[PDB]
């Protein structure tokens, strides 16, 4: 089983690709313009580093798709204030580059495992985000913020399309803020790790403040990788082909939280944590969709899986393996 | 001023040339692959027909925006079936097609006037629908039919951005059930008429049954051409550039009905119609988003309009025009 992972170098590639790699019958294909973030892996007989950029090349992606059987399409921006900055890139890149690969897959019969957004739910008013029920809701087209949300659900209705009319295999997932270890870079274009987690983490770490936009009171649930990364490679695997055609949720709807909540947990691990001095003094919380809770009934039909790993662990894990790595001369 | 029309083999192409053609300031060049709607305007001194389909060429449609001053996109299909048949083909046309010729005018620095639709608002709870404040519902992407509002949504938004950022001047147009003589037909790939009302007429010109799903609740506003074309036409004038950015609903809300109801009128003024014994007997109603009514405050203060045609009158005229220009030997 050849698995193209198109922008493998970053929070998902890395995970991903470790537990590839632990499975005697994967031969991992991580395509990006650097390698820094899974450099360790360069060297395993079973991964294969390709050279690419999906705005740049056209053939050679094409030639991947061809040569592999199941792709992973990562690259895309999801940076809340470049949808308002720069919106036309972010149209660009996530929607016309990866409706390329789309319909290379189409084109050669390969299965796409596409990273859909838990932002297409929108301001959708059910507790639990419901992958084959709930509405959709943004707002007008003079909130331009949405053109993320709108862009990502297009894309899934295309797939969902070339799904039903040319016999693509599919399966969509929708990860809520994923975390752990190697986090992406907050302006990387790859998918995978909550920008939440990363920027807060960054506060503590640079002593800046944490904004806590109208007190902080809007909830997200948080997700241990190793629970994410347990979920998505059981994708891959498709027991049973029962994930084709399938739109699934990876969340841990326990793991609800208010960014100021958030806030504190951060704020009590990092000043409990043994290499605390080596970062500033807390600069304090500054006041400057509502929920966004996941239903994973159809990760539990279809991958019989469910979350292991509560908050405090994740928290503790994530916050450790990055104040560990942080260069403290840079 | 030089107005480009794509897709002038049709209802607003007809009605929107003989507008522009009254006045003495217009060159109306009127792009399509036929001209049979249009054949009478072939010999006018101001009007210009240019051969062309938006999905064959590039250069010669790009030429044309260069050359004229402003650009009215008016081919897509919105047959709703066709969103669950042909759901590719409506997104490649709709979408991609329209995309191109809405960079050419960001490039040559042309005015853009849009056609978005009703269908944006999708399930939105709002009595009416405000382009400006009401929230966009759809359903999930297991409800195929929302890919041509959702199409057309993110155009939009990718107008809007261009707008932003690039200094493109657009407005943005939806028309409400606009509805008069020569009316496009069902399958043509033009923006611009009322399909349930043109789906009744042929029901009552073909002695076929009209379909109301689920009785015909659903409420619908419905607009005479001589209103929404007049309103088309102060778009393009823009006095005092107040139309620039601006999105714009284009219908009369006060004529509302349910579809049982806008059949039983259509009915009423068919069995009065002197021609109606051409025309086979009443097959019968056949039981098998439940409002749509514009707010036209934008309309109200960027063209300084309101429609003027009562229900009664638009219905008649509407219907006696089609009847009288039936081919009975065909």
């Amino acid at each position: 089983m050849r698995v193209l992972i198109l922008g493998v170098n970053g929070f998902i590639g890395n995970h991903l690709t470790e537990r590839l790699l632990r499975e005697d019958h994967y031969e991992v294909y991580g395509l990006d313009i650097g390698s820094d973030a899974i450099s360790r892996f360069l060297n395993h007989p079973h991964f294969h580093f390709v050279e690419g950029d999906i705005s740049i090349h056209s053939e050679w992606i094409e030639y991947h798709v061809k040569k592999c059987d199941v792709v992973l399409p990562l690259v895309a921006i999801a940076t809340p204030i470049e949808y308002t900055r720069n919106p036309l890139r972010v149209f660009e890149l996530d929607f016309e580059e990866n409706l390329r690969i789309i319909r290379y897959c189409v084109k050669y019969r390969k299965r796409i495992i596409f990273p859909s957004t838990s932002e297409v739910y929108g301001m959708c008013s059910d507790k639990y985000f419901d992958e084959d029920h709930s509405n959709l809701i943004v707002g007008p087209v003079n909130k331009p913020r949405w053109i993320y949300s709108v862009s990502k659900q297009l894309l899934d209705r295309v797939i969902w399309a070339y799904g039903e009319k040319e016999g693509l295999q599919f399966t969509l997932f929708r990860p809520f803020n994923w975390m752990g270890p190697r986090l992406d870079n907050l302006n990387a274009a790859r998918i995978g790790s909550s920008r939440a987690i990363t920027q807060l983490i960054l506060n503590l770490v640079e002593g800046s403040p944490i904004k806590l936009i109208d007190g902080g009171k809007q909830k997200r649930c948080f997700t241990d990788i190793r629970d994410g990364i347990e979920a998505l490679y059981r994708i891959i695997e498709n027991a049973g082909n029962r994930c084709d055609g399938e739109i699934i949720n990876i969340g841990n709807p326990e793991n609800e939280a208010s960014i100021e909540e958030l806030g504190e947990m951060l704020l009590a691990s990092f000043e409990k944590h043994p290499l605390r001095h080596h970062f500033p003094p807390f600069a304090g919380f500054r006041v400057v969709v509502e929920h966004r809770k996941p239903s994973i009934r159809n990760a539990h039909r279809c991958l019989d899986w469910e979350p292991k790993i509560d908050m405090q662990e994740t928290i503790d894990e994530t916050l450790d393996f990055f104040l560990r790595t942080v260069d403290l001369t840079d």
